[PDB]
């Protein structure tokens, strides 16, 4: 269709415009005390957030040059989340200070490309400074607070994340799940999560992530690859006349017929799955074999004397609930007697001075602590589906950011190790006049998520921000601004802490997108209708 | 319908503005350091790319008369890579250059028949110096320099590609595959190329580039002309049966009905398609049943006692894949045990010594080299399919480009060819006025590119140009500046070059589709209601 | 250009070409965060250091042989 091409400074001014409608909106919610944004919803009571990422997910504009820009930092800004379960509304924030900025020195005559690379190097220095800064996780102390402040602030979930991962062991395997009650529980029923891939994308079920999740299924596992369709067909149909799914663990599968009859007869209804085996080695059986008898199945190869020609319902593997990722496989629960599967783990548990392999050592005691202790399955409950929906993205965005602390530390939160982290670009010096600008506009971008937070509660941003920075010599690098009561505090100690992931990620995310659109020099949209 | 007509400086006017439209939009992407370019994606986040050929697909404009000038110059610059696998930006902001300065040569009073003498005597003195100025190709070395500069200055692309090359030889075939795994790797399979193509023109198959593609196809391999449809019908309604596409390797079709009954009889079902069979003499068969063999099969003959009625599947002749062009054809290789297979080649290495006429021999040990180098298939992976095929077309690309280097030579990149080249205009000298400002068109018109490089760079385009003249007889010819870091460099040694097909191609190409229009008088499109 | 005029009758344009290089480049200056007012103290300085330069450089006119020189630049 035709379409219409803007160039040069025009291009750029109707990015700046949309990117500050976006934030100016969005940014008005960071902290523990945002202010609220209403958001309308048609045929009902309009729904009040102080979320931030609820209010980024309804933000879409007319223009679409404005459009552009938004959507662009929503993207970078998300994938924060999606890698640190934190730092949507940061990022953002961060994106604008630093677009607004360049787009300033740009219009001075600096060179743009010069501004980049200045950026580029105060990105680089910033986050060798949060590696310093951060700290080791080192107990349920750190995790539950972590947890806390993960969710607003609401120590409930925070106690029962914190108790899920003490549970599972410090990097085990957390599962959110809902039911009708209004209390909120944590049941640690046996299971295990492995990486291990899926056969083929085309068993899709309901997440758009490609990925598959199971509930209530049959599972089927061989010590090989997978036969003729032919023999698994009285096993396909009759399971689904008997109105359950299905899966089928193997090593193998030929993906010029049998991988695609396989989905094809089945994609117009429930659909089924099939995964890979785990590591490598004979000792696979030993993962094999066990899963198939600690849910009450059984491993066929014709070597083993079950024909595919007798398949019967009743060797299936049997289990409460199935997930698959791309490259992970997670199964929860077992319908078989949990003493025989408990005894059934006996062999497990003199597998460990047994058997002569370090890659099976290696995950040794894993297999153990995901059934002896359990996955930890966190049953979110609410009294209406509203905020059954809000609880349940908020408890794994928690679960996910915790899981990102254990995995490479935490720093003092509310914008303290930004603040921190800039004082090094103070004695950081370059040669171009111009590359010192874009220096300079890294200084002042990481200085501005701990002054919005100040705004949002009450305070003058700047007061706020000069005394932390004495306070930084006079106290200690972790003392801060504690927005949620008023007065300045070791941060660390109050246990407003944040994930050092989620502040790393959200400064790079966000010089990225900033920089990509400070040397845009066109748009092409379609003309509207 | 009504049409409106604009005559006379109008229409030139028209066209102007459609080419700097589409210009302005893509020459921010020349060179290696191109500006962004940001596209809207409906229902999706916008695309940003530097690419160029990307930016150029998605320009229409509404003005049906501006859009005449942005597709003339589209098709040009796109006529540029169907030739020569690179150079479409190259040669848009040439012609917008020659364009620009012909309509203001014009509008001061000179004639514009004289221009446009002027112009393609200039050219044909740069092309002759172009010529001049490149080197033959001498081994791995450019051909991996040529290959990772034709692709997005990814080293990765460049080393399988040359990999490629050095495997099959030079004048071999190649052709890009995909596949689940995201990591990308060569595959050498035991294939085969001919120079003899389709029979028929409906055989050409969906892909914009023409180019017709078969999956999973069986073969029939005939010694003389085809029979009558009759006896194809048994083979073709078992081999429909049997639900894979079916080619026949023959003389020749009768046109009188054969030609419309063997397409228009299948129309409706999976098709099937046939492909002249190559070589010449009695080596015919030689060529016939060695091929035979080596995809699995035999000829057959209804003359010899095969009577189709009664042939069988597997006595037929089973490949991969097979790729035919308009004067080519290739098997990508046979679905038979390669052991007998490389046994089957000592009967080819045999007709060495085995045969007595060197017609062929020069064809021989080519066909050893098709089989012991076999044919290169590039089994491209990314992290998505939307990437991949992003990935595809710039690696089919890359090595269309690197075919072209080994067949015409190889100059310094950046620009610095058409500089080089244009110094010998300073000389050039006609007896009119007018045909003089046509050279001189020319000489402004190839310092352009170069400029634009280095001002999407970020440096002053004159600047480099003065000093990229001077280092061209400080130092030598193959001196100028590059793009990637900001310093002045021997091109051929620092690997920037381009294959000199592209230069020449590209200089060409644009010069004519602005001669067309500079003397353009009359412009008829319909009137949108 | 007025005041250069009535005062030496010549190099009006190079003081116009003067002026603005001055501006703007104190503009990319302040927009760094540069004090308004200590920027023009430099400047003051610079400019009393450059003048002394000059007069280093100048000779005095020997007799008709500048003379005509002079003449013949000024009147383009
Ligand atoms: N009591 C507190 N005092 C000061 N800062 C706090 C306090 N509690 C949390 N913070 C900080 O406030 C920020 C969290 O606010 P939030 O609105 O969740 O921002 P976000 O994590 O970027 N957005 P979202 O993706 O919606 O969670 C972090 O920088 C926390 O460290
Ligand atoms: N490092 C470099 N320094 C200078 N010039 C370079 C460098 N790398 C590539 N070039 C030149 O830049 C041009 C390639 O840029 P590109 O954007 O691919 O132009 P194109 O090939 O005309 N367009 P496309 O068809 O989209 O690839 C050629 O003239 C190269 O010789
Ligand atoms: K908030
Ligand atoms: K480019
Ligand atoms: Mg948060
Ligand atoms: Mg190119
Ligand atoms: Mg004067």
């Amino acid at each position: 269709a035709a379409k219409k091409v803007i160039y040069g400074e025009d291009a750029r001014a109707r990015l700046k415009a949309g990117v500050d409608k976006l934030a100016n909106a969005v940014k008005v919610t960071l902290g523990p005390r945002g202010r609220e944004v209403i958001i309308e919803k048609k045929w009902g009571t309009p729904v009040v957030t102080k979320d931030g990422v609820t209010v980024a997910k309804e933000i879409e504009f007319k223009d679409p040059y404005e459009n552009m820009g938004a959507q662009l930092v929503k993207e970078v800004a998300s994938k924060t989340s999606d890698v640190a379960g934190d730092g949507t509304t940061t990022a953002t924030v961060l994106a604008q200070a630093i677009f607004n900025e360049g787009l300033r020195a740009i219009a001075s005559g600096a060179n743009p490309m010069d501004i980049k690379r200045g950026i580029d190097k105060a990105v680089e220095t910033v986050v060798n400074e949060i590696k310093k800064l951060s700290i080791p996780v080192s107990g349920r102390k750190e995790i539950e607070q972590v947890a806390t402040i993960s969710a607003n602030n609401d120590a409930t979930i925070g106690k029962i994340i914190a108790d899920a991962m003490e549970a599972v062991g410090k990097d085990g395997v957390i599962t959110v799940e809902e039911s009708k009650s209004a209390e909120t529980t944590l049941e640690t029923v046996q299971g295990m999560q492995f990486d291990r891939g899926y056969l083929s994308p085309y068993f899709v079920t309901n997440p758009d992530k490609m990925e598959a999740v199971l509930e209530d299924p049959f599972i089927l596992i061989y010590e090989k690859k997978i036969s003729n369709v032919k023999d698994l067909l009285p096993v396909l149909e009759n399971v689904v006349r008997a109105g359950k799914p299905l899966l089928i663990i193997a090593e193998d599968v030929e993906a010029e017929a049998l991988a695609t009859l396989v989905v094809n007869h089945i994609k117009g209804v429930i659909r089924a799955c099939a995964v890979k085996a785990p590591g490598f080695g004979q000792r696979r059986k030993d993962y094999l074999q066990d899963i198939a008898i600690l849910t009450g199945g059984t491993a066929i190869t014709e070597e083993l004397g079950i024909k595919l020609e007798s398949v019967t319902l009743d060797m299936l593997g049997r289990a409460d609930k199935v997930i698959v990722d791309k490259d992970n496989t997670t199964i929860v629960g077992g319908k078989g007697s949990k003493e025989a599967i408990q005894a059934r783990i006996e062999q497990i548990k003199r597998q460990i001075l047994e058997t002569t392999s370090d890659y099976d050592r290696e995950k040794l005691q894993e297999r153990l602590a995901k059934l002896s202790g359990g996955v930890a399955i966190i049953r979110v409950g609410a009294a209406t589906e509203a905020e059954l929906k809000e609880k349940k993205a908020r408890v794994e965005d928690a679960v996910h950011a915790t899981k990102a602390a254990v995995e490479e530390g935490i720093v003092p939160g509310g914008g303290v190790a930004l603040v921190r982290a800039s004082e090094a670009l103070d004695n950081l010096k370059v040669d171009n006049a111009d590359q010192q600008l874009g220096i300079d506009i890294i200084k002042k971008a990481c200085r501005t998520p701990i002054r919005q937070i100040a705004a949002n509660s009450g305070f003058e941003g700047y007061v706020v921000l000069e005394k932390v920075l004495q306070l930084g010599k006079e106290k200690g690098k972790n003392w801060g601004f504690d927005a949620g009561v008023g007065d300045y505090k070791d941060m660390v100690e109050a246990g407003i802490i944040d994930p050092t992931k989620v502040v790393r990620v959200a400064i790079q995310n966000a010089a990225s997108v900033a920089g990509t659109m400070l040397t845009a020099e066109a748009l092409v949209a379609e003309i509207p209708e």
